């Protein structure tokens, strides 16, 4: 089944809403596979946020999310990436849908809670980079039956 990465960041961890936002991504029906609650390296930070390496807020962004722990979670589910993606809303927390984590509970683009896999591609490289194989759990759920055809 499709799977992604998600990570509760810094901003969330601090302001003691891990139990939050797990509920949320729960009871859409996605189901966690892989969750460990760790330091970010600064060799992990920068390979992670490649993509963004020129940009104006690259620098700020190390700084944050290496300040505190942060939640890496492998979440698995039927159309994982966009529907993950669905329920955390836009970047800018202010257009963000309410209803939405970010929309919910961020206050402003650079702190907006919680980051995922924004396409199929990022999503396994993610994957591969913050976990390993033998930490993500592979298991039926009782409620499965009732989720998907």
């Amino acid at each position: 089944m499709e799977r992604t990465f998600l990570m509760i960041k810094p901003d969330a961890v601090q302001r003691n809403l891990i139990g939050e936002v797990i509920s949320r991504i729960e009871r859409k029906g996605l189901k966690l596979v892989g969750g460990k609650l760790m330091q970010v390296p600064m060799e992990l930070a920068e390979t992670h946020y490649g993509e963004h390496q020129g940009k104006p807020f690259y620098n700020d962004l190390i700084s944050f999310i290496t300040s505190a722990p942060v939640f890496a979670m492998v979440v698995e589910g039927e159309d994982a990436v966009n529907v993950s993606r669905h329920i955390i809303g836009s970047t800018n927390p202010s257009e963000a849908s309410p209803g939405s984590i970010r929309g919910d509970l961020g206050l402003t683009v650079g702190r907006n809670i919680i980051h995922g896999s924004d396409s199929l591609e990022s999503a396994e490289r993610e994957i591969n980079l913050w976990f390993n194989e033998n930490e993500i759990t592979s298991y039926a759920s009782p409620r499965d039956a009732w989720l998907y055809e």
